[PDB]
């Protein structure tokens, strides 16, 4: 039977966090047609490692930046390589997923995406998306505890997809995100999250500023060297978690948010992620933004969005930000914990984006051939400027003020007019990766 939940209709004025210019007429109709095509025709996974379908991310971000029909069509065509036929649904498997032990049991299998999608669509059709999200992520059942770890998998893709669903209140997109969450292959980050949290709640770990926990990861050789350059997409599973799970778990336990600390913890995690991106530069090299640090920033807007949901307890909002901050330390370690310096973003001189404001940068991003990350990072950075309105740089907040837009300029300048593989450096701490980066 056709579910109402399967129909993605964005309607009304809402155009997204950090939006500036309204998309011109005709864009909304293009957005709905293409989001619906992507939803019905394509899987969430097009290859085993780094194979997340970005189509929904690229469309919704280009809409938020005020792109027209033609820009959304570019976004869709640019992600053609992301778009493979959606898996056949097994309807007896879908019926069985009502049992929480069969649910848990089939988790972390990529070929299950379509089964979990149909399941979550049926469940949302019956209870609505708010009820289902609390039930499957935040209710501390066994299923929900495993789904919460899964939410951060793949450098934050499930969180990002669920985040988009919640931001635009799209039931079918919330369903895609939950299904993505359930099906994502495991990087052995769940025990990192359990160990760090058990340590944090023990009463015997004093909290420290996140910026000092980045420093400790870099300065602890066993953690810094756990990841290997040529492990590529499995650095976290086979390197950071393989060699140093307990060690990084004891560091991450020091990141602890008090009951009145939610907004500052979002600003703290977002500032340190932006600081990763902008501060991991090398003398004599052009500016490049690390691909992983870029996901640490692109994911950050969705923390801000979950933080503002009426249907979610403040305890559950604080937990989300704790876990994201902690895993940002793992992604830092996975890029070989490069030396960070505030001087690079402070001193950065824009090139292609020199003299633009946010409105002109947004316009330039809407037309730029890209898989969606450029649009995602400039929007998270404009939003970060709003979230952290009035906050200045300090010992704990390393990027603020004009730094947010300066990073956006560096992401545009260092990425525009390049093929996708040349855009983002795949681990800023690995010296060899800089031999393939232009000198000054
Ligand atoms: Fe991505």
């Amino acid at each position: 039977t056709v579910l109402a939940t399967s129909r993605l209709h964005i309607e009304g004025d809402f155009r997204g966090y950090g939006s500036l210019d309204k998309s011109p007429p005709g864009a909304l109709e293009t957005l709905n047609r293409l989001m619906q095509n992507n939803h019905d025709e394509f899987d969430m996974f097009w290859r085993p490692d780094a194979g997340h379908n970005h189509t929904a991310f690229s469309l919704l971000s280009v809409y938020a930046l005020g792109g027209s029909s033609a820009d959304l069509e570019r976004a869709y065509r640019d992600d053609d390589p992301h778009q493979v036929p959606i898996g056949a649904v097994d309807h007896s498997v879908v019926a069985s997923l009502k049992d929480p032990r069969i649910f848990i049991h089939r988790m972390q299998r990529l070929d299950q995406y379509s089964n979990y999608l149909r399941f979550f669509e049926e469940r949302i059709e019956a209870r609505g998306w708010k009820a289902v999200v609390v039930e499957y992520l935040f209710s501390r059942s066994d299923a929900a505890e495993a789904m919460l770890g899964q939410l951060f998998e793949g450098a934050y893709h499930p969180l990002i997809q669920l985040g988009f669903g919640i931001e635009f209140e799209l039931p079918g997109l919330v369903a895609e995100g939950l299904a993505h969450c359930a099906a994502h292959d495991a990087a052995n980050i769940i025990p990192f999250f359990q160990k760090a949290e058990k340590l944090a709640k023990s009463g015997s770990v004093a909290p420290a500023p996140l910026v000092e926990l980045y420093k400790e990861v870099r300065d602890t050789e066993k953690i810094r060297l756990a990841a290997k350059m040529t492990q590529g997409p499995v650095r976290v599973r086979d390197g950071v978690m393989g060699e140093a799970q307990d060690d990084i778990a004891a560091v991450a336990a020091k990141f602890q948010v008090g009951p009145d600390g939610l907004k500052q913890a979002i600003i703290e995690t977002t500032s340190c992620a932006a600081y990763s991106c902008g501060g991991a530069q090398r003398p004599g090299k052009v500016a490049k933004v690390d691909f992983f640090f870029m996901h640490m920033v692109t994911s950050s807007i969705f923390l801000s969005i979950l933080a503002r949901q009426d249907w979610l307890e403040t305890e559950d909002k604080i937990r989300l930000v704790e876990w994201k901050g902690r895993l940002d330390l793992v992604w830092y370690a996975a890029s070989s914990a490069p030396a960070l310096d505030r001087k690079w973003l402070e001193q950065y001189q824009p090139t292609l984006s020199a003299g633009m404001d946010w409105r002109a940068l947004y316009r330039a991003v809407t037309v730029e051939p890209d898989d969606g990350h450029l649009a995602k990072i400039v929007r998270s950075l404009k939003w970060a400027e709003e979230e952290a309105k009035g906050v200045e740089t300090s010992e704990t907040i390393p990027v603020a003020g004009s730094g947010w837009f300066k990073l956006a300029q560096m992401a545009y300048d260092s990425t525009a007019h390049l093929p996708i593989p040349a855009k983002w450096i795949m681990g800023a701490g690995y010296d060899f990766l800089w031999t393939r980066v232009d000198s000054l």
